[PDB]
């Protein structure tokens, strides 16, 4: 139920395919930041989750470079797929920008995105 | 520069090749935690970073399931590679465990790993 | 706008006094975790924030030790206060537990809390 | 043995006093970012840690306003004190800036500092 098109609270578009091998592949489109259009993503998920009602641990990465722009940054999302009536993917993320030594202390942003199919 | 074998402060081994497309592929072996053997990784990196000496942004994911165990979790490392006499990859990571919504507050660990050759 | 009673989404209760000082004092009641009753908090805030509409930066700390219990852990919330009809305090937090240096790779949890007047 | 003068890898200066009741007070001086001289800090620590060799959980806040400047930001450090030969405090920190609703996705930085007495 992870496969498909999801949207986060910012309006970004997350188009994913969950592979039988635990592979996550698709595209990301950010509604904010130093980005336009679609970027390649790749990630992994637990292809055999618990059955105690636990959610499904997953992760994916986007390097913010494509044919039109390069922000010299990468975001990783970590969280879990929670299926059911209201399916949702709950994440926290790290966005690291390429910096010089002077700026490394402030290289990494952290946040949380919530994805739904609606 | 990135392709190769890397070790972090915990004794884990990160084996990756950086494709020219900006794909990261490889294998991760953790020294600690609910793990044993190798796990598949995949990620992405800035295959055209700035010329000013900034580092190279990158990220990768490991779900902790292989033929041996399944921790029912995934880690994502977000960082940058820095070349030099001492090449380094400095990261921050998020380790999320599957949980019921009751314990979702405690699902996600945060940490930092430094990789070196 | 900061002083008073606030609630997050776990149902925890945050009772603060914002000192002229830049001081934050109060008590925290957490709904979830190895917790019981009220705990002392202390923190700091920008007592001269931007006029330009930006939020009011703040942070606080709770060590989870009181008369009833001691979880040997500490949470810090970092965030910002946002005035308006729906006042909110939007935070990210770090929960560190005391561990041996074996398990220290799993000592710190991260998450986010949104506090509302209701 | 938390009271005293500590330095992190950036060469910032962390002067702290741990009171009986679990209080933390002191002064923080950053070697980096939008800061100059000392800023008041405040926090909490577990005043009755385990004895199994586990470290002492602690956390503190700095709002980055003093008589010289104001960055409209606040940093929290969450971590633990670890005694012995190499007495150190290992932390993770969250640095939130006051932003408008629009740029809140980039309000929060994350990092880690290691404090030593040398
Ligand atoms: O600004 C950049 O460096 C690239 C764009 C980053 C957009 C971020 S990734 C985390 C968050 N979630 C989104 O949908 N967009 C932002
Ligand atoms: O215990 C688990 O749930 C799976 C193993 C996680 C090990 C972590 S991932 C971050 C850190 N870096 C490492 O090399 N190992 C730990
Ligand atoms: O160690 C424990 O379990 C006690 C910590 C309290 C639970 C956490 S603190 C962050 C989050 N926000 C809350 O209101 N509760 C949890
Ligand atoms: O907003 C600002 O730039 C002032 C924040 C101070 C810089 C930070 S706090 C985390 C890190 N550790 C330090 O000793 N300094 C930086």
């Amino acid at each position: 139920g992870i496969t498909g098109t999801w949207y986060n609270q910012l309006g970004s578009t997350f188009i994913v395919t969950a592979g039988a091998d635990g592979a996550l592949t698709g595209t990301y489109e950010s509604a904010v930041g130093n980005a336009e259009s679609r970027y390649v993503l790749t990630g992994r998920y637990d292809s055999a989750p618990a059955t105690d009602g636990s959610g499904t641990a997953l992760g994916w990465t986007v390097a913010w470079k494509n044919n039109y722009r390069n922000a010299h940054s990468a975001t990783t999302w970590s969280g879990q797929y929670v299926g059911g009536a209201e399916a949702r993917i709950n994440t926290q993320w790290l966005l690291t920008s390429g910096t010089t030594e002077a700026n490394a202390a402030k290289s990494t942003l952290v946040g949380h995105d919530t994805f739904t199919k609606v």
